[PDB]
């Protein structure tokens, strides 16, 4: 299916770095089309109701304090196996164990701030598409 | 330290260069402020190039502008509004020189990869165009 659909978020740190683009590119070289697209500020209920699920551990008050101290680039990336192909270009959540060639490897700075957010699985990438996009955002 | 319009026309997003573009942006000297891919109305291009809609080319222009979606970007730097000019190239892509957004990605006059605000005037109006109060509240 040329036509799955997966939500990829570029965080705050590396919207603060400026390198957007080339994460971007990391994207389209692979072949995955850019299908949707913001700049976005989230505030903090918002990233609240995005990760629920870890509402569960410790560590729930910095990821969300992380994913709010500054704007992220949200999109949809479109294309045969777009959600582990994401996933493969992202790399390992830890930088340290990221592979060379990842945007995780190059642009991550630590665990907590790890550059970009994929949708981990089909499910997941329905409900994290729907939160973040209306159909007519999606052209 | 000022604010201009940018978008990048639908030859370019449909060749997938997105990113290699922005990042021109991003690797001299500009910060993408704002930023949403969109796909332009008949009448919202028709309002845009509204200055132009007695000149004879207003028609394929317009059709070129809708002929796929765009994205708009608000780019944010010291002198932005020239660096953003100076880093797209030459409005003839054939005259665009190297390292250039034009010169890389554009075919014609026509398919030329992108817009940028041509005055600091212009582009408080472009950017007023493009990106209203909306942050409902």
């Amino acid at each position: 299916s040329a036509m799955e659909k997966t939500l990829s978020i570029i965080k705050p740190d590396a919207v603060k770095k400026g390198v957007i683009g080339k994460i971007l590119d990391r994207f389209e070289s692979n072949g995955l089309r850019i299908a949707a697209m913001k700049k976005v500020q989230l505030s903090k209920e918002q990233a609240e109701n995005f990760y629920a699920v870890h509402k569960e551990r410790p560590f729930f008050k910095d990821l969300v304090e992380f994913m709010i101290s500054g704007p992220v680039v949200v999109s949809i990336l479109e294309g045969e196996g777009a959600v582990l192909k994401n996933r493969d270009l992202m790399g390992a959540t830890n930088p340290k164990e990221a592979k060379a060639g990842t945007i995780r490897a190059d642009f991550a700075e630590s665990i907590d701030a790890n550059a970009v957010h994929g949708s981990d699985s089909l499910e997941n990438a329905k409900i994290e598409i729907e939160f973040f996009f209306k159909p007519n955002e999606i052209c």
